[PDB]
């Protein structure tokens, strides 16, 4: 249960988590936030569940794209996680050329936008937040984690950050791409994972390019660990423990070339 006893045990299955789009236990709606309305980011889409009132207050997650990419690179996380009970904002940045530290600031502003929003703000527990980002946006999520203690979990996807960002103790699920030639894993994802000091898990997608966790590539593959991680650490729902760390043998998947975890779940 943690904060989501409104999800029945019998719905918490690998089959249910391993699905596409808004196939999940809650129905959802969206609200568009314009670029001009957004203070500190380029606008985005808020996704929220419409029949989750039995859950009490909900966790909220901001999701940011990478370099020279727009919201559509990461938008699919919005319906996926909202149908599992989160409020989720998938954003555009001010410029597609903004760097990783700028994307951390824009994730921060997007979290604040949801918390204050006239539609979803009253549904949100502002202490239970999460962040996801691809490429330079994954770097932004790592940086944000060092700065905002109400961010309870992050999921950096093919993360790129080419400057010091500091020590991360936030629960971190790194999705790496084996054959990444932009954010080479030896320099970026593997070092970020090694240096994190809290709960942490890393799934490397076999033969993946830098695009491997973007534009709905590998959607079914990543949905189960991603939803489980966010439920475990944003909502303290240990019913998702069975899909995480030593409890789920991701290294058996022919689509996964490396699997590591520590201090979880």
């Amino acid at each position: 249960g943690s904060h989501m006893d409104c999800i029945a045990d019998s719905k918490i299955t690998a089959v249910a988590l391993s699905d596409t789009r808004d196939n999940g236990p809650f129905s959802i709606r969206t609200k568009r936030i314009s670029r001009q309305s957004a203070k500190g980011f380029g606008g985005g889409t808020i996704h929220y569940p419409t029949n989750a009132s039995g859950c009490g207050l909900l966790g909220a997650i901001a999701v940011v794209p990478g370099y020279v990419s727009y919201e559509n690179s990461i938008k699919w996380w919005g319906p996926r996680l909202a149908s599992w009970g989160f409020v989720v904002i998938t954003i555009n940045t001010n410029s597609i050329y903004d760097d990783p530290d700028s994307r951390a600031a824009q994730l921060n502003a997007a979290l604040d936008n949801m918390i204050a929003d006239d539609t979803v703000g009253s549904m949100i527990d502002p202490k239970r937040l999460g962040a996801i980002g691809w490429s330079m946006g994954g770097g932004g999520a790592l940086k944000l984690a060092t700065e905002r203690s109400t961010v309870r979990a992050i999921m950096p996807l093919a993360p790129y950050h080419d400057k010091s960002y500091g020590e991360v103790k936030t629960p971190t699920l790194v999705i790496a791409c084996e054959d990444d030639r932009i954010a080479e894993t030896k320099k970026y994802a593997n070092a970020f994972y090694k240096n994190a000091i809290g709960p942490k898990m890393k799934v490397e997608v076999n033969n993946g390019s830098h695009f491997c966790p973007s534009y709905r590539f590998n959607e079914i593959l990543l949905s189960k660990p991603g939803i489980a991680w966010m439920q475990r650490y944003i909502n303290n729902d240990t019913r998702f423990d069975k899909f995480l760390c030593a409890n789920e043998n991701y290294s058996k998947s022919p689509r996964i070339s490396a699997y590591d975890y520590k201090d979880c779940p």
